[PDB]
Order: C-alpha cells, then sequence, then structure tokens
C-alpha cells in the first residue's frame, strides 16, 4: 500500500506522481511517460525507504531517503533510476514553514542530519519555525558538524521562529 510520490516543479510544486516501490528505471518509465529531469521534488512516507539514482540504468551518483525532499539536490538536473524497499516503521518529527504550525510542512526519521542535506533534505539553510515532534524529541545545533550552542526540543512547540538562529545541523532523538 506503500508508494513514493514525486513532483514536476520544485519546490514541492507541479503535478506529482505515485510510483510503487521496487526497483525500476527508464524502461517502466517509459510505460508510464515521465523520465529525465522531472523528479524533481519527493515524498515518500515511512514504513519504506527510497534510493535514487541520477543516470538511469541504476548509475551516477545515487541518493537515500525516507521521508519527504522539498529540495532533492545538486544531481536534480537528471533523474530516471530509483530503488525501494519496504523498510520498519519508525517515528519521526514534523516541522513548519510559517511561524504558526503552517506553511510548507516538512518531517524527518530520527538520526542526524548537517548544514548540506538537512536544509536540501527538507527545507533549507534556515526558515524553520513550528516544531511538532510526531513521535521523537527534536534537537537543534547551530554550528556545522553539529557543534556549538544547542536547543533540545523536548516538547510541543507551534511556534519556534525566533530562537533557531540558523539551523546547520539537527538530531532528532
Ligand atoms: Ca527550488
Ligand atoms: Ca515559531
Amino acid at each position: 500500500m506503500a508508494n513514493i510520490t514525486v513532483f514536476y516543479n520544485e519546490d514541492f510544486q507541479g503535478k506529482q506522481v505515485d510510483l510503487p516501490p521496487g526497483n525500476y528505471t527508464r524502461a517502466q518509465l517509459a510505460a508510464l511517460g515521465i523520465e529525465n529531469n522531472t523528479i524533481s521534488s519527493v515524498k515518500v512516507p515511512p514504513g519504506v525507504k527510497a534510493i535514487l539514482y541520477q543516470n538511469d540504468g541504476f548509475a551516477g551518483d545515487q541518493i537515500e531517503v525516507v521521508a519527504n525532499a522539498e529540495e532533492l539536490g545538486p544531481l536534480n538536473n537528471n533523474v530516471s533510476s530509483i530503488r525501494v524497499i519496504s523498510v520498519p516503521v519508525q517515528p519521526r518529527a514534523r516541522f513548519f514553514y510559517k511561524e504558526q504550525f503552517d506553511g510548507k510542512e516538512v518531517d524527518l526519521p530520527p538520526g542526524q542530519y548537517t548544514q548540506a542535506e538537512l536544509e536540501r533534505y527538507g527545507i533549507d539553510n534556515n526558515t524553520i519555525s513550528s516544531v511538532k515532534p510526531q513521535g521523537l524529541a527534536v534537537v537543534l545545533f547551530k554550528n556545522d558538524n553539529f557543534s556549538g550552542d544547542t536547543l533540545p526540543v523536548n516538547s510541543d512547540a507551534p511556534t519556534l521562529g525566533a530562537m533557531n538562529n540558523n539551523t546547520s545541523s539537527i538530531r532528532i532523538s
């Protein structure tokens, strides 16, 4: 019942398409219609972990995700091959764009992120705000390699766009 959902245009914009898990490429896609510069944004719920592949035929710099990716990454200039495999259930956290549990919503599973993936994997170098732990507590860092001042969000906070200065790294515990 799971299935990844891509977006034609960037910024989580542009008609989306639901593709079933499993491994496939330009061949299967040829059957559909989309291919190449199209898988701009992505949205993949838990229960499964996806792996993207720039060049078709499963080649080129690959990627790995299990949540949504408003801004995939630099290699987003070309996409066609992918690989998805079911995965155990894992809680996560939910962040909102505007300060008011609103605006572009993004979420990430438990783990660690830096000033590169995090931003280009859920939001960006900043503009976070209101957070809502969907299952695990969230901790923010104000420096690369998660090393410096921090703000451990041990609970609900539908408003935080006034403290986290430049979120360089995070740790969903
Ligand atoms: Ca963009
Ligand atoms: Ca806020």
